[PDB]
């Protein structure tokens, strides 16, 4: 069972992560997590892949996917994997192919984004501690203050409105051809692909993903 888990940042898509990966006995792969697994081994690839961090540079395609191949031909891929936040373009996905990388599913968890403006923006933080609040679902007992010490609660510059809008809108702006490149694969009978509503509760985006996969 090999699956691609696509969504925009801050719309929760790893929270079915641990569900899939329970269901089908899968690990869960992201490029990022595999950056470092390399670098960690003494893979050529990873010795590689080092140099080019070490440089400020972006890793090319041809690399990460080398990165990939030779990530899944791991023995805890027996069974499949789940990828994480990748491809994120289409020369990615289409150099997948060209590798022979192909995948059963191709998930879509898909949030407007004024939802995740909202859900982002609620959050409340104590930074000298790292508790974490939010004006819903985990608000302080005490207005604007954090339970514990009693001083005033804050937010991260990570989450500013501004901020946030440019990250969906850049990411939408990056993501559109890709997900009508996987909607298209899907009519060629390559995969199946799916958009996934991330908008209801946890427990029913779950039992969704039994009938979109099985």
């Amino acid at each position: 069972m090999r699956i691609i888990l696509l969504g925009a940042p801050g719309a929760g898509k790893g929270t079915q992560a641990q569900f899939i990966m329970e269901k089908y006995g899968i690990p869960q792969i992201s490029t990022g997590d595999m950056l470092r697994a390399a670098v960690k081994s003494g893979s050529e690839l990873g010795k590689q892949a080092k140099d080019i961090m070490d440089a400020g540079k972006l890793v090319t395609d041809e690399l990460v996917i080398a990165l990939v191949k030779e990530r899944i031909a791991q023995e805890d891929c027996r069974n499949g994997f789940l990828l994480d936040g990748f491809p994120r373009t289409i020369p990615q996905a289409d150099a997948m192919k060209e590798a022979g990388i192909n995948v059963d599913y191709v998930l879509e968890f898909d949030v407007p984004d004024e939802l995740i403006v909202d859900r982002i923006v609620g959050r409340r933080v104590h930074a000298p501690s790292g508790r974490v609040y939010h004006v819903k679902f985990n608000p302080p007992k005490v207005e604007g203050k954090d339970d514990v010490t009693g001083e005033e609660l804050t937010t991260r510059k990570d989450d500013q409105e501004e901020t946030v809008r440019k990250r969906l809108v850049e990411y939408h702006q990056m993501t559109a051809a890709l997900i009508g490149y996987y909607s298209k694969e899907a009519e060629a009978g390559n995969t199946k692909y799916a958009k996934v509503d991330g908008t209801k509760p946890v427990a029913e985006v779950r039992a969704d993903l039994e009938k979109i996969l099985g």
